[PDB]
């Protein structure tokens, strides 16, 4: 049985941190649903790259629950992901199952909105950072990519392919990571 | 004024490979086209992210010339676009001109179907070397990016970001390009 990922995409989400996790995933043999934040409709990110998702996120919630719920950064699609009910309702199932919880970038601002994770250990992009922790609700790290709990964070558009690779190790291991890492020619 | 990009967008394209140039090279303020090799309507990449283009490539033609023409790679994109007389005309012009072209991962074999750049040293990916260097037209590196004469090469998804920084170095300068790579949190 496949593992299966839910990667939610909002208006202004960092499209490297979204498509990089897709693909990385999808080359694990990971059943990757991309669900649309407002609907069906196709979704313009940070950079003006224009994804059609495979789903709306009304839709996508209906086919849970999932190994893995990926929240991408951009600063305005996490702000848009911290202000939606339906994520906050995704992501407390997902920590009430015990299910894996992958945020990149500024993506880790809405574990903070939706009061998810609280005491783990995480990263976020560097400018982030203050943001992350108002209130002191979480333990900040610099590591490129972290885990601790149901919560595995990263930095940036430059860690999304280590941010990839720990969500496949984790779902699929080890051995499929490296399998799955060494065709991308990284460093 | 600024620098501007065709990025070509074929059907079976790397998505990461398309998406990591254009949204860095955004980053550095350059006007970048994604143009839909097929017509102005979505493209299913390699691995099932599917992005609509800016324009048509019959479009994008119009509105030439451009400072780089960019070719990502993925092996069915590239053969679409090795199959493409629009293709083989951009780049003709482009190399006539004495303009840059850029190609990554498979990319580069649209450059040996088209007869571009001949005698350049260039990279690919590992599994995209045999069919590059089928003639003998062309000297192979293995380095994560490659320039010579008009023609810029490099080698996989994860030398994307690399790839990226130097088309930003080559049309607006080191310094630029270390700006826009700063926050991008890469190793
Ligand atoms: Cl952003
Ligand atoms: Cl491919």
């Amino acid at each position: 049985a496949s593992k299966r990922a839910l990667v939610i995409l909002a208006k202004g989400a960092e499209e490297m941190e979204t498509v990089i996790p897709v693909d990385v995933m999808r080359r694990a043999g990971i059943k990757v649903t991309v669900a649309g934040l407002a609907g069906k409709d196709p979704v313009q990110c940070s950079r003006d790259v224009v994804i059609c998702p495979d789903a709306s996120l009304e839709d996508a919630k209906k086919e849970g629950p999932y190994d893995v719920v990926v929240l991408p950064g951009g600063n305005l699609g996490a702000q848009n992901l911290s202000e939606s009910a339906a994520v906050k309702e995704i992501l407390k199932e997902q920590e009430n199952r015990k299910g894996l919880i992958a945020a990149i970038c500024a993506g880790p601002t809405a574990l903070l909105a939706h009061e998810i994770g609280f005491g783990s250990k995480v990263t976020t992009h560097p400018l982030a950072k203050d943001k992350m922790m108002n209130g002191g609700h979480y333990t900040y790290s610099e590591n490129r990519v972290e885990k601790d709990g149901l919560i595995l964070t990263s930095r940036g558009p430059g860690t999304s392919f280590e941010f990839a690779l720990a969500i496949v190790e984790a779902l699929n291991g080890k051995e499929v990571a490296a399998q799955v890492k060494a065709p991308l020619v990284l460093k």
